[PDB]
């Protein structure tokens, strides 16, 4: 009855777009899986922090599905996760059994990259308006927090906390997701 | 002319309270040093996320001075950093020099453990007020960031990123801390 999430880290991928929803979806009783792109190696981030993935991808990969497939932003991580084919298939095999993803900041220009939900209204970080609006195959959005059907984005590290309580929201419902907020100290 | 920056990172720490002010500081062209409490070791933070330190405690003992040293939170991580000799003497050599401490959550009963700043004004998550005001050493505020000379504190996970520009205020000035923060797109 537990929930599942999966993280996929690349190198360059922003650390606090990771650490954040890892930790508040963990506070809220997700079991979460910080998945290495390129194996289980640590993975190093777009400000030199280095974390240690949970599992390399080809590995969480087989222990699916996943209720929700996180996909953090940072220019280079994004990129990553854009040339990648094992996260094409994830991401298309997620959408076919309409299961949540959610991207943040440059994250869902990877949703381009691997057509997944044309359509959508998205959002992204100001700076990555125009690579998600090439082909105009989406219709863009300036919310700091962004749903549109089974497709979540947010705009960038100081959205963070909002974008991964709205997952939590998605998944556990709102009265969860008021729990966790409390201790947190947030502002609004 | 370059400040440098140490970051005190012990089991059970506040994942999300150590991130956070390493990657803004790095933004502000801060040289950070996160220093492993233990070792140099990766460090099972308090939501399970592992981080690998830059160095040893022991190792950046010896390449000091630095321009603050930062305490973050997480009851665990608190308690290793309260109990630590070798914070002791890191503490006390920085408030003799008059350099910046800062302590974020439950960071700040640290400073308590080794009599650091008594008389100053301080902050801290509302579930470690108790421990930090025993005694009447300090007096207690609830901004959520609180600078009293060269003490300075914030509340919780909520509070990381206004915690983060403070320091880089205190350290480069306040037209470097505008510049980082746009980026970020916080609210406020």
């Amino acid at each position: 009855a537990s929930k599942r999430a999966l993280v996929i880290l690349a190198k360059g991928a922003e650390e606090m777009e990771t650490v954040i929803p890892v930790d508040v979806m963990r506070r809220a009783g997700i079991k979460v899986t910080v998945a290495g792109l390129a194996g289980k190696d640590p993975v190093q981030c777009s400000r030199d922090v280095v974390i240690c993935p949970d599992a390399s991808l080809e590995d969480a990969k087989k222990e699916g599905p996943y209720d929700v497939v996180v996909l953090p932003g940072g220019n280079l991580g994004a990129q990553n996760l854009s040339e990648s084919a094992a996260v094409k298939e994830i991401l298309k095999e997620q959408e076919n059994r309409k299961g949540l993803i959610a991207a943040i900041c440059a994250g869902p220009t990877a949703l381009l990259a691997h057509e997944i939900g044309f359509g959508s209204k998205v959002t992204t970080h100001p700076l990555a308006k125009d690579k998600m609006m090439n082909g105009g195959h989406y219709t863009y959005s300036e919310n700091r927090v962004e749903k549109d059907g089974l497709i979540l984005t947010s705009r960038g590290p100081g959205t963070s906390f909002e974008f991964a309580l709205a997952i939590v929201e998605a998944l556990n419902g709102k009265e969860v997701a008021a729990q966790v907020k409390a201790p947190l100290v947030l502002k609004d």
